[PDB]
């Protein structure tokens, strides 16, 4: 089935085909002059996939308020349908990341719907940072590292349930992000809390299938405002190393202290074989969860420069999981996810253009200016023609958002789904 | 009316009276050796008040979740009852700051309940950062600075209504904090947005009584994650200077960029007569809204040092409004507000101990080391005995939290109020299907 | 000609074919977008940014300085090196002088300038360090020092800078001081600012009718607790207090972490106090790195505000543009060349923004298309425009490549003695 | 004695009465709290922190240096000044040396130290600056430099630092380098770290059985884009990779804004890699200000982890303590005196924490009472304990007051030639 009429896609592609041919041919000639085969780049670009977050498909909100748009998805099934659109138009998002219990539903049905939509499932995400109705033990003071044994046991059991759901739909990994921490000095004993967390994660690891990976995600702060158990990549490395070969670290771009050199963290985790994957998004102040590359596109390019360098250096067994983790508070979620996926492919494409041999020479000779200019020559290259052609060749849209709007999809689901009501956030009752 | 049994207060005071006498006399002797009359300090401390936020009386939450405790207040009336306790035990929070429409109710009933509880009302707070039921225009893309004229008018009208409610209950100021801004470069034109905001505020200003003040509150980010119209004190000054004499700037401690020297901003606003008031709280990362002084007590003291210096040298009827703006996500809201109000008095009392004459000398002398030590001599002084004695002499408790727990108040209201249910924040929408 | 014309000609010819192809390709793409590449190139070739005399020699940190070969011996060698930057990029006709570092006979400075085809931008005073024969030290401050005599000495220094500038063609004085405190209590914030305001008021009195006085804020360094002129808010208060000739200078690396610098630029423009810019890039503090080498988008967003100002018809808006960088690990001339290039690059992209479309997206609160409208301009590779602008004006298609081909560094290395002490 | 004993005696008697009143009052308050003030005083008397040889001279920034009077020149002058701090505070018996700045005949150094009653803490190598005659420059790095010969030179220097230390009684080598990049692409993050690890392994091999090797991480400066040993994570990787004798050194001012430093301390302790501390305070970057002058609670919170670690009986826990500060606007000796005082102040307050009560509030998730439990200790004015500890060990009740009364600064000013006066 096609969420977007194929005739609309065809029409909107033909409308822009001429210009694209001109832009692609021009870029091809320029790249050829630079000793690069544009065809080889396009080939790799059409193979780069990033998973879309189920929680980013509906309108997001802050602790102050939520302003839903029209046709908000009612649940996971509506979210999958909307994800199908993103994949149909960008062809870069074949897999969806589920979050439990937000996406709780019959696994068999989820798989059925996914297969029918041409969508797969990436890493499962557990939720022990919030309480569900009827929950026996509250996670107010923590979960996997809570002082109460019964509470830690409950959190561990929930994670095992996520794994069971994942095994039924085809997922091969579990991502664990918890809010565990403290808001006041002395509230928690840093070491004992970490010990409790490590012991609980060990139980999860014990129940982890041997064809699965366990990703732990660090975050400097929020919901905890004084200390956080898994606060940075250093603690994260200790966790992954301690748990086992199947445990790795997940890097969410917005979870670092101000001015942190994140691409270096990426390089370090790769060197020690603990880079499990990414949660892509952009930010300017905190964990803003904004559209990838919308704030600092060069940083995104520099992260991908480390990933490509890894391949260039000959690193093996390196297949990090790529996922988008964003919240869309003031835009049409589908459009933002479409362009964010595009931006990630944009950074990847530019990273592929780096003349590795030239860069290597300038680094060895300590020619800092030419070294940086070598990266800039790749980053300054407008690879949109490549991104658009990759989409066109694989069944997608030359201009995804334009086609999305021309299809009238949003108004369509707005009529099929109940209206929404704006409200406040979690700051007060 | 006494939320806390007088017999309990008296009992818990006598239980700690002997120790307090010893500590107070010891501190009194130490200060005397330092040329300071402890009684003069205690007298000023007893008179220092900070307003409590009604929205801080209930348990707070984040965008990820809310974990309510037992006996959660149902509405403004329950919250007023709970604030009565903070004031009874600390004697430092006689006034409550209201938020509309969260606390919207008959002004006569509000004023009536306040008088019965011995509570007054501080500045009103408007809410155009969220949508209410039946609202004609959404504030999703802004309010007072929204591109849509009808939306700006609705926001201005809401604020004018806040002034009306405030006039009826005894409030004398309106604090305006909005989320207006953008999440993406290009989404907003910085200049046009600010011009729209200034025009809208001008209309609100026209509705201010002669003895009222309009406080604009700056914030670097959140809910807007790229730009915010009223992002810092610089823009805040431009606003206040443009609007008029009744318009001043409100400084919320957790609303500044990392490493900002906040005490300097306070001094600058005082110098130009635009320091409207404060929203006290503490933080380490962003606008954490944590208990005042729980993270960086010295910073709080340094802010009060600027306030006391200005006071010491008599300045233009200088009377900034002191208010607490905190969210309590992992503690009993009443206990945190009690200790937060205590910390604010602690920093004030310590600031009063600074030898101003000596400090001035070291400053003109460029004796950096002795100047900083002059402040530290005051800051290092444990003034808890003064704070406790001030409370004891005015009908409060020597150890407020201890008395609060001994009274069993939380269990009491918990049995009177409906049970609450933990849930998520506004990060994602409902998902029942 | 610091760089032999035959070398510039040879290197341009070697790259002419590729430039032709890229420029024409870009031209057709822009035409399809409703933009006339010639109109953009005509504006770019006229965008100038002043080069800092103090950035022509190798810089250093408090830990060490690692000079390269042929370091300029003084201001005259520095002007000679600046002549290279201008000849190759054609984007830096003016130089920013710093007194007393560049103190010399005004007549001689001017003669070397005219001889090289260089002019002079804003003068820069120096009361953040002590010079020989100084009656009062600036250890504890300068224009805001508690000692009246010290403030007077600093005022006189600034007036001398104005006298030197008037003689060479300058039309402005930039004032950056380190005044502040390293400990709470050391300074009375308000009295320190009042002292500064009184001192600046005196300097303002020495300003010719057509001169400007720029005050530059900085969050910290050298002061590590408080700084008198710490941010744009205090800077605005200064400019507003002093008068029409007083404006604020924004140095990109002088703001708190995560600050929205482009908004500060917009705010100052709205109130007519944006005097000028000190361009550079950074990641941690006031790193003074090559412009756009770390965050090229931020640079573009700043220029987006500058071009919007013109779009909105702001009157008498002529900000001074200057580079303020230190080069510790590269050939200063090459970094200044590419930095000037980066600035013109961001400017050119700002010119490509479809302001009509953007205005529409802003009014309809279409956040996604509004940001995409900015990105459509920023993602455009304008290098062909920059290179064509240089070709037309006597510059080099590839400045650094032509610079290296000329062997200029090796030449001056043999002419200039390295300092031994 | 650098400071006449009769002066110390006179200034102690002058403040003896008030001290007695405050000590007895504090003694009674602590008694009511179940603590014996005598036990705390005994412990404080035994807490020592190393003073940096490079801290007794006046410091500066990249913009300027404003030396005071009696500036010590050379390690011998510096040792004489360090002796004053130890005599008056009795908290700094050991000095940290930096090579080549303090290079001198080991025998003479050891002899001067013994004569002044000073020992020697960890040695500090210097490959972040070039010494005259040096064969290879450290402009682009040292231990991680791309050039093999440069790395070997850096390694040899560190080995020489170990040789010097062994001769004077030192038992550890601290390695802090500026290695990194100022531009993206300039360095290959991974390869640079690999080179560093290989070089450090060579240094590790020259370590005596009873020696420790400390690596010090730093977010930035002198490198403004990336730094090889940028944070504690990389630092842990270095220590774990090198072996049991290698540990991480934590300098309070070397972390990203808002970093929770006390947590890093806890994590390093848990994994047995907390080698030591470089104490100082800051507000913006690596400001190197007097310990506790900006954020005293943070300092107390770091000590809370240290004291908890002992209370827990953690193995491999025996960190070194050193002050690493720069004094640009105060008398270096007075600042080091009060900084050592602040460090003992934080230690004393941490000792007052009711560990039993705290543990209970943590287990029951009583966050409010848990933090108030820490505050009860931190709010306690322990000055009487610090003062009595000094009085009892040959020091001064009020160190700075005695120092000033002694006229020491004027004394050395009359013995040492300033650049100009
Ligand atoms: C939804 C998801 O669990 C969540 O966003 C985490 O990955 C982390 O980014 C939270 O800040
Ligand atoms: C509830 C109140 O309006 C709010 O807290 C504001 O004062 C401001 O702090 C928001 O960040
Ligand atoms: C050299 C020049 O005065 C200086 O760079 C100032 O402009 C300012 O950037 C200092 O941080
Ligand atoms: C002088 C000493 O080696 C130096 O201060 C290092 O320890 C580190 O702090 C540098 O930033
Ligand atoms: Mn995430
Ligand atoms: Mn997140
Ligand atoms: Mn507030
Ligand atoms: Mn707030
Ligand atoms: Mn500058
Ligand atoms: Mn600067
Ligand atoms: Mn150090
Ligand atoms: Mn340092």
């Amino acid at each position: 089935e096609f969420r977007i009429a194929q005739d609309v896609v065809a029409r909107e592609n033909d409308r822009r085909a001429s210009a694209l041919k001109e832009d692609y041919e021009a870029l091809g000639a320029n790249l050829a002059r630079r000793g690069v085969d544009i065809e080889a780049v396009t080939a790799k670009v059409e193979k780069f996939f990033v998973a879309v977050p189920s929680w980013g498909v509906g309108t997001g909100g802050t602790r102050f308020a939520r302003f839903p748009g029209t046709g908000e998805p009612r649940g996971i099934f509506d979210k999958l349908d909307d994800c199908a659109v993103i994949q149909q138009l960008t062809r870069a998002t074949p897999n969806v990341s589920l979050h439990i219990p937000w996406d709780k539903a019959d696994p068999k049905e989820l798989k059925a719907r996914g297969d029918a939509l041409g969508l797969g499932f990436d890493a499962m995400n557990s939720n022990t940072f919030s309480d569900a109705p009827g929950q026996a033990h509250s996670y107010k003071y923590g979960s996997l590292s809570h002082t109460n044994a019964a509470t830690r046991a409950q959190a561990v059991e929930h994670n095992l349930e996520c794994i069971e759901i994942g095994k039924a739909i085809g997922s091969k990994a579990l991502t664990v992000w918890i809010g565990d921490g403290s808001n006041f000095p002395g509230q928690s004993n840093f070491t004992r809390a970490f010990e409790r967390y490590l012991s609980a994660m060990a139980e999860i690891y014990k129940g982890l299938p041997d064809d699965w990976k366990l990703f732990s995600e660090h975050k400097m702060y929020e919901p905890a405002f004084y200390s956080t158990v898994v606060q940075d990549w250093g603690t994260n490395y200790l966790i992954a190393q301690t748990l086992g070969p199947k445990a790795q670290c997940l890097v969410d771009l917005g979870h670092h202290a101000p001015n942190t050199n994140i691409e270096m963290i990426v390089a370090r985790l790769i060197q020690f074989g603990k880079l499990g994957g990414f949660h892509f998004n952009d930010s300017k102040y905190g964990d803003d969860d904004l559209d990838a590359g919308a704030i600092e596109p060069y940083r995104l390019f520099l992260v991908f420069n480390e990933l490509v360098d890894a391949e260039a250096r000959g690193v093996k067994g390196f297949h990090p999981a790529h996922m988008i983790d964003q919240l869309h508070n003031v835009t049409d979620p589908i459009e933002s996810l479409i362009n964010s996926a595009n931006e990630i492919r944009r950074a990847y494409a530019q990273a592929l253009l780096v003349d590795r041999a030239a860069l290597s020479g300038y680094q060895e000779d300590n020619d800092a200016l030419m070294a940086t200019e070598t990266l800039k020559r790749a980053y300054r290259t407008d690879v949109e023609p490549i991104l658009a052609e990759a989409r066109r060749r694989t069944g997608g849209a030359v201009d995804p958002v334009a086609t999305y709007r021309a299809s009238g999809y949003r108004a369509r689901v707005a009529a099929e789904r109940p209206a929404s009501v704006a409200g406040g956030g979690g700051i007060i009752g």
